[PDB]
This record gives structure tokens, C-alpha cells and sequence, in this order.
């Protein structure tokens, strides 16, 4: 029902970014068929799928895969470079049966280069390009921002942009091509703002000492009386003033907002203020204000938040809450995701796809 | 020269996700025209644009904006809901002159709901949906993962997916629609893996006590003899074994990899090992293997890393390095980004676009 209704996607089962990209395509209405190896999933990622099984190293498995690919718009693979090539499913082999195919290759290091054959995970890819070094408090070793930056923000999301951009190009050229989405590249573009700021003296390599990394007292979390937290993001002077107004602090008795030499003094004063009441008290104080103060909610509490409820950001499906499709479309709205279903026959899909 | 060559984009100047989305469209070949308020640029994010100025609150400014929009494929705006409406540039007004327009609305809270009129920044949007609570060490307050997750991973990247998906739909329907990209939604889909794992007992709400948040000794950073860091991401047993081999540790003398009760003991043993030599020594020892051990590089040293150099992940511009376009395309490759140029006349663009 979403904007991608009619789009045919073959997904070769991997981990991390590949399945996340395939999920989003499915969320938006695409017809996604996932090929897994021999031997109902409880993994909520893998919603909006039809799952088939094939031994891609056997003659029969390779034949059935190529027949499926011959009728597809997009192929997603997330193995080491050379893996699909040795299987007989490389770009050159797929082009022989389908030159309209968008061949989307999801890796961390890319298709070539000295590390291209090296195993890795999110934390490794963001280590090499300056990102991981920049995350965390200054007095401690870097902390991983989960796998949000390599696998997803700079990974699957760039694969998706590539797939959809190539599909636009195809409307005029009539032909597909290969998309090389490397997490080391995508995450670098994701953090382009910092590279831009570094060039103009607006960002430093010192961890925890910048405007957006926790270094600024007006852009950080604060612990409240109940041991829970608020987030403060009051960058602009008018928003910062509203924050001080709600705390009841006289600006004339405080250091200037952007006098960095007195930031520890400013932070201590704000720390004392926020610590004087519980988290939910500050929700009441800052209601309908531009102070940029919000409660820091744990996953388990999210479903009780009015703004979350009223916009249906989540749906409840056997097990727990799951995020609804994003972004949203006014005319061709995405459906509530279909849960994981039982594995079906590969020939049944071919009959449906006319292959 | 990239896959989006020929696509016409009008960007109403904002901050954060909007300009980043417009940048990526420009990177991939789109014709992006940014309208700023009247009042050269040092900001590398404004690469691949033509800059014009108009007072959108004046009769003439509004008229010229609508003329430009009448000839565009995409409009990007990142103001509070209602702002474009008040200007006379709302979706209903734009539809009168161009029903093929993809109207892309970039916000934090979304178009409706109790928080939709409140000012905010990245930290606020990720505070409300469980993300911020999950980032950082367990014995301290949450730390912002810069503005990577709300503004970009869960913001601009979802705006881009929406824009390009809506363009795909337009080929068959003949018309555009409104894309509502809210950072609170996009970032929730970005972290879908955690929502999935929470439902199956594979993730907990306790900060710093899980597999991918720094809780696991095989998925974290370690400080070396020189005070610099390595990242370890050796999740799978064969990769973990390769890491132990490189360290010269006897597996029989260590606790099991996934015995969580003995994780502090395991971490202490690995800490002692990594502390015995400098970062670059471990960089050498693990340069080629599948151990998932990488040096943690600061921004300033990224340009000296062989894998970064040989793949041209970055280019030099205005005294500093900037990331090359991502992802990469085999047939319609993106060009090196054009630097920010001087503001040009709005009528010169209309002559070019025939409007
Ligand atoms: C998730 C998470 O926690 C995090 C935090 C992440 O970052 S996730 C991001 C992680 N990084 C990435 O994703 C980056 C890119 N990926 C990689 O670097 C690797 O895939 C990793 C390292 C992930 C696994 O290494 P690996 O050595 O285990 O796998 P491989 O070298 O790719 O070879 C696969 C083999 O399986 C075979 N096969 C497959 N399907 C079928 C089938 N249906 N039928 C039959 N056979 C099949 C292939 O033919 C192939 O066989 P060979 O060619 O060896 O004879
Ligand atoms: C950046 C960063 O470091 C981080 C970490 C981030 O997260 S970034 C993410 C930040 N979050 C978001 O982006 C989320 C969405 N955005 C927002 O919530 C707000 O835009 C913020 C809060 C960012 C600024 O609040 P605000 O009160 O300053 O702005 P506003 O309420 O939107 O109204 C704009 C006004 O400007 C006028 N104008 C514009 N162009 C022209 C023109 N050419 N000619 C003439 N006039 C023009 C409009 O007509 C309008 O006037 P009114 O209608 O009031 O009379």
C-alpha cells in the first residue's frame, strides 16, 4: 500500500545493514523475497517478507536463484567481496539474465582496498574514520553508539538511497547498475557536518569538549532527584533563556551561555537546579515551552508518552512494541507491517512472479 | 554526473537534517536551488548548490518562490509545522501550480501532536523514544552520540528515502505527495533491531550492560600503552579466537567468551593485554586478520590510513578534508562535489529552468 508497491526485491540473507534495508523496502510496500540457507522467525526485523530456502552452492539452488533474480528489480547482498562471484551470482552473471537489475552490495570496507577481505562489525568501521574517537565523555575511553552509525545510519540508509537513486536513473536509461555501499563511506557522509566544522575551527578532535558531544552545559543530559534524566538542547539564546526561566535562575547571576572558560561553573549551577526535583516535574514546568528540555525515557516507558501514542510511532505485535514505517506519505500510506511468516516454496514465488 | 542528474530540487534554508538531505541529492547529481533569507559560504555542507535569496514574506519573494517550485521535482522544508502554510507555500498552495511536486517536510516531532509546535534539537528527539537512554557507560548519565542519530541517521536519511520512494511512485501515478519525515519516527526505525531483540530477551533497558553498547568485553574499546585506543568487535567465535591468538592468550586460561558472570574477569585480562603495547603495535598485529581489532583514529589522522587513501573516501577542500559522495555507482558515478559559490540572481535560475 506504500509508495514502493510493485517493486520486486531479492535479499540474500546476511546480518546487520542488509536485512534492515530489505525491511524498509518491505515497509514501504515492496515485494521482498529473502533467500536463506538450508536449516516462523521471532526476529521482528524480517517483517514484510516472504522467506525461501536454497543451497546456493548446489546446481539446483543456483538455477532457482537466477530465475528469481531475472524477474526482480533489486538484489541485496551483504557478504564479503567475491562471495557472490564464486557462487555464480556476481553482477556479471546477473546482467546476463537481467540488465535492469539494481545490484546492491552492502559491506563495511567496500569492494576493493587493503581491508576489503577483512571481517568486521560496526565498531570497526567507525573506528577507522574518526567517528568512534569522537563519542563519549572526555575522561574515559570511547563508547560505541550501539550499532546505529555504521550498520544503519551510514550503512543500510545509504544502500537504500543508492537503490532508489539508481531506480530513478533507470526510468531514463532503461538499465540498472551496481551500488557499492560501504559503511566506512556512508558513515563519513553521515558525519559531514563535523568535517565541515573542523575546517572552520568550529569542532575539535578533543573528545567531550565540543558543542554537540556533551561538552556544552546547554546540550547534555542532567540527573534529576529520582535518579532519572532530562535532556537539554537549548542552543539558540531565546531557547536557553526559556530554560533558565523555568529553572527560576537569574541570568545576571550566571556565567554567559557561551563563555567556555566558565562552563564547569555553569554546569554545576544547572546540575544543582535539575537535581532539586524529579524528571517528571521538569515535564510539567517546561510544558509547551521552547526551552528544549525533554524527559530521557527508557525503552519500556516510551509507549506511555502522549506524543508517541497520538502519532502511532509504534505498534504492538506478539512480543512487544515495534516501530511503524517511516517516513510517512500523504497519498500512498504504508500499511502496518506483516509479521514474520512460515517459510514457503521457491517455485511458488516463481509462479507468482512469472519466472 | 551521478544517478540523480536532471532532478530539480528547491531547498528552503534551515538547519541540520534539511541541508544534509539537500547535500546528498546534490552529491548524486541533482540540480539543487537553495532559497535563503536576505541579509562565499565557509560551510562545506552547502556544496553542490546554487544559492538564491528571497524575502518569502513579501509579495515579490513569494511569487518568485512559487515560480521556481512550479518547475521543481522536490521541495524540502524544515520549519515548524504551519510555517510554510502561513507564507503561502503550504502543500495545498504548491499543488495548485505543480501537482507532481514531492513536498518533503523535515521535522523532529512530526506534523501533528502535543509536541509538534515545540522547538528542539537532535538530543530532544532521541530522548523521547528510548535511544538516548541506551547510550553510554552504565555508571553515568547518558551521553549524546553527537547529532548522528536524530538529525542524520533517523532524519535526513529518512527524508531522502521518502523523496526517492515518492519519485518511484510518481512514474505510475503521474503525481507527487507530501512526505512527513519526523526524526522521532526515523530514529525509531533506525533502532528497530533493539526493539526486535527486547521482545525476545536479547536486549535489556540497563545502560551499558548489553552486547553492542560496551557491555561485552569483545565489543568495546581498549586503552593501549600510549593512551590511544583500539576497537574490538569479535562477536563470532572464530573471530574471537583470532583475537586471542594475536594477543598470545591461551583460551584454556580465560573465562568462556559469553559467560556474562565472568565478563569483568575477561575484560580485566584483555585490558592487561592491550595495555602492554601501543595502539599502532596492535594495528600492525591485526592489520590483515579476521580478529575484528582496529585502531581508533582521531579525525586528524584519518587521511593517513591506507584503506581510506586508496578508496578515496575523502577529498581536500578549503584547507580540510571532506567526505566524497556515498554510496558509489558503477555506471553513473558521482562527481567530486562543487564547492560553495557566490549567491546568484533568482531570475537567472528561472531562465535556466524555463519558469
Ligand atoms: C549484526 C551485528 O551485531 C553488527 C554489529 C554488525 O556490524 S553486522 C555487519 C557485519 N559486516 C558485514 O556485513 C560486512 C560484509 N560482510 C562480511 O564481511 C562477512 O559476511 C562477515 C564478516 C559478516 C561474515 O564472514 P563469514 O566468513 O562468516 O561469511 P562470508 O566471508 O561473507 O561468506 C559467506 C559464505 O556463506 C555462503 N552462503 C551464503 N548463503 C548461502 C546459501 N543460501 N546457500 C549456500 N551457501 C551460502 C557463501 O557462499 C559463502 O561461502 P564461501 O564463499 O566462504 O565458500
Ligand atoms: C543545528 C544543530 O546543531 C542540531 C543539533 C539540530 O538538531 S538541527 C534540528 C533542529 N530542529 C528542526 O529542524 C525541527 C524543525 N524545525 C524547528 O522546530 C524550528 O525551525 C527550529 C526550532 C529549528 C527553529 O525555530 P524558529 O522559531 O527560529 O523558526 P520557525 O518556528 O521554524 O520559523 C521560521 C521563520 O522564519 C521565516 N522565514 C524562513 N525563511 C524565510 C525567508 N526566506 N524569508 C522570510 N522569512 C523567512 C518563516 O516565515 C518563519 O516565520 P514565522 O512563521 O515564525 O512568522
Amino acid at each position: 500500500a506504500g509508495p514502493l508497491s510493485g517493486l520486486r526485491v531479492v535479499e540474500l540473507a546476511g546480518i546487520g545493514p542488509g536485512p534492515h534495508a530489505a525491511m524498509i523496502l518491505g515497509d514501504l510496500g515492496a515485494d521482498v523475497v529473502r533467500i536463506d540457507r538450508p536449516s516462523i522467525s521471532r526476529d521482528a526485523m524480517l517483517r514484510n517478507r516472504r522467506i525461501v530456502t536454497a543451497d546456493l552452492k548446489s546446481d539446483q539452488g543456483l538455477e532457482l536463484a537466477l530465475k528469481l533474480i531475472a524477474k526482480a528489480d533489486v538484489l541485496i547482498e551483504g557478504y564479503r567481496p567475491g562471495v557472490t562471484e564464486r557462487l555464480g551470482l556476481g553482477p556479471e552473471e546477473c546482467a546476463k539474465v537481467n540488465d535492469r537489475l539494481i545490484y546492491a552490495r552492502m559491506t563495511g570496507w567496500g569492494q576493493t582496498g587493503p581491508r576489503s577481505q577483512q571481517a568486521g562489525h560496526d565498531i570497526n568501521y567507525i573506528s577507522l574514520n574518526g567517528i568512534l574517537h569522537a563519542i563519549g565523555r572526555g575522561d574515559e575511553r570511547p563508547v560505541p553508539p550501539l550499532n546505529l552509525v555504521g550498520d544503519f545510519g551510514g550503512g543500510s540508509m545509504f544502500l537504500l538511497v543508492g537503490i532508489l537513486a539508481a531506480l530513478w536513473e533507470r526510468q531514463s536509461s532503461g538499465k540498472g547498475q551496481v551500488v557499492d555501499a560501504a559503511m566506512v563511506d556512508g558513515s563519513s557522509v553521515l558525519i559531514q557536518m563535523m568535517w565541515a566544522m573542523r575546517a572552520t575551527g568550529m569542532w575539535t578532535d578533543t573528545r567531550g569538549a565540543n558543542m554537540l558531544d556533551g561538552g556544552a552545559p546547554y546540550y547534555d543530559t542532567y540527573e534529576c532527584a529520582d535518579g532519572r534524566y532530562v535532556a537539554v538542547g537549548a542552543i539558540e539564546p531565546q531557547f536557553y533563556a526559556a530554560m533558565l526561566a523555568g529553572l527560576g535562575l537569574d541570568a545576571a547571576e550566571l556565567p554567559p551561555q557561551n563563555d567556555r572558560a566558565r562552563w564547569p561553573e555553569l554546569r554545576a549551577l544547572l546540575t544543582e537546579a535539575f537535581a532539586s526535583h524529579d524528571r517528571d516535574h521538569w515535564g510539567a514546568v517546561f510544558a509547551n515551552s521552547d526551552a528544549c528540555v525533554t524527559p530521557v525515557l527508557a525503552f519500556g516507558e516510551v509507549h506511555n508518552e502522549p506524543h508517541i501514542i497520538e502519532r502511532n510511532t509504534f505498534y504492538e505485535a506478539n512480543g512487544g512494541w515495534q516501530p511503524m514505517p517511516a517516513p510517512r506519505f500523504s497519498r500512498t500510506a504504508s500499511s502496518q507491517p506483516r509479521p514474520p511468516a512460515a517459510t514457503i516454496d521457491i517455485e511458488a514465488v516463481l509462479t507468482d512472479w512469472d519466472g
